[PDB]
């Protein structure tokens, strides 16, 4: 049935679609939109077919029927010569991340501030940590919890938005697309770098990624690993090479949504287009490769090896696990069941 649109999310994600669009022959074209959410549209719409997305906006589609179809899966120790398509994905360490030199800044003394997320409504930079802090304070005011903040998706004027920079030139400040110099992964720990925030909520291979030579951004060319700790939920710190033991959760691997009744057709293309662009792919370093935009994350994080079937053919639910879909439920009320569309 044998052509899908993929929904690209901002200006340089539709570049990266536009360049994998003629490479696959016209296999996959694209639609752009400026938000996560409005791609959730033009999915349900049928006017898109797929697009990847962390797991807090796996939430969002799935009240709206959208199904998981195929999860990133990266480099696992454990799980050794199982073919990378049809291995478990293991989940990814959400962390806070402070500057060593900001000696004293604890989990514990968060109050008043600045922070640096990847954007509302997201894993690792909104859904974990304000649960958190939410059922800390036994308060719905996140607003008022950080001094200041860069948080993309929130309302520009609010102090939620504060730290945000916008683009080249200074327009779109706190979009959450990557026109936004500080969204995402990426830009979170950005702000944290350049000292705009004093705390990032990451993940724990965006520290990894972007230090001790790994980068190559200007930003990103002198950090040092040994400059930064973790903030670990009993009060302490600690480098960032025990996170294993010092993360706020465990998240769920982004994955690819489909509309149900598009699901078996946008997985057999996409399995397809991996064969070719994917890590060891026919035409992959080469003529183009899909897990790679300069540490950019567009489309797919750059740290993807491939991606894997599922089985448990899961619900959304499912995919998310009961741990996290309660926090969220949780979480939401502060902002019981339906498409937000
Ligand atoms: C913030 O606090 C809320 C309220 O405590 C957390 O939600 C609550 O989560 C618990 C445990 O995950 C749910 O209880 C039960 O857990 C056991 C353990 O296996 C299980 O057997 C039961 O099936 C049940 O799920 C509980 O429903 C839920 N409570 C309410 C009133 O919603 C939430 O996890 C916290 N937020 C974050 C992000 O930490
Ligand atoms: C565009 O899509 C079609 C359908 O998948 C591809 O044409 C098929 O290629 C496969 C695998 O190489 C062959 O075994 C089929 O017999 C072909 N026929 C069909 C189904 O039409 C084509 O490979 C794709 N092009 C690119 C460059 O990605
Ligand atoms: C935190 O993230 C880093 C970056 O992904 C992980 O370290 C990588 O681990 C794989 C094997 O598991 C190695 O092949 C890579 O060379 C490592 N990458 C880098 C950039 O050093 C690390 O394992 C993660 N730590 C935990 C505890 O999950
Ligand atoms: C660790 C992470 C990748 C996911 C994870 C955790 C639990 C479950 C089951 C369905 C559940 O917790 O309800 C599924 C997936
Ligand atoms: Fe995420
Ligand atoms: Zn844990
Ligand atoms: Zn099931």
């Amino acid at each position: 049935y044998t052509r899908v649109v993929w929904c690209a999310v901002g200006p340089e994600e539709q570049k990266k679609c536009q360049q994998w669009s003629q490479q696959s022959g016209q296999n996959v074209t694209c639609a752009t939109a400026s938000t996560t959410d409005d791609c959730i549209v033009l999915v349900l719409k049928g006017e898109a077919d797929a697009l990847n997305l962390d797991g807090g906006y796996i939430y969002t589609a799935g009240k709206c029927g959208l199904v998981p179809v195929l999860a990133e899966n990266r480099k696992s120790s454990k799980h050794s010569s199982l073919d990378c398509v049809l291995r478990p994905t293991e989940g990814y360490l959400a962390v806070a991340v402070v500057k060593k030199a900001n000696e004293g800044l604890t989990w514990n003394s968060l109050k008043d501030k600045k922070s640096c997320h990847t954007a509302v409504d997201r894993t690792a930079g909104w859904n974990i940590p304000m649960g958190l802090i939410v059922n800390q304070t036994g308060s719905c005011a996140f607003d008022e919890f950080f001094s200041q903040s860069c948080a993309p998706g929130a309302d520009p004027k609010s102090r939620l938005c504060a730290l945000c920079a916008g683009d080249d030139q200074g327009l779109d400040k706190c979009v959450p697309n990557s026109k936004e110099k500080y969204y995402g992964y990426t830009g979170a720990f950005r702000c944290l770098a350049e000292d705009v925030g004093d705390v990032a909520f990451v993940k724990n291979d965006t520290v990894w990624e972007n230090t001790n030579g790994e980068s190559t951004a200007d930003w990103a060319k002198n950090l040092k690993r040994e400059d930064f700790r973790l903030l670990c939920l009993d009060g302490t710190r600690k480098p960032v090479t025990e996170a294993q033991s010092c993360h706020l959760a465990v998240a769920p691997n982004h994955a690819v949504v489909s509309r149900s009744d598009r699901a078996a057709h946008v997985e057999q293309v996409l399995l397809h287009q991996q064969a070719l662009f994917g890590k060891n792919g026919k035409n992959c370093p080469d003529k183009f490769c899909l897990f790679k935009s300069e540490t950019k994350n567009l489309l797919f994080n750059d740290n993807t090896e491939c991606l894997a079937k599922l089985g448990g053919r899961p619900t959304y639910e499912e995919y998310l696990g009961t741990e996290y879909v309660t926090a969220i439920a949780n979480l939401k009320k502060c902002s019981l069941e339906a498409c937000a569309f």
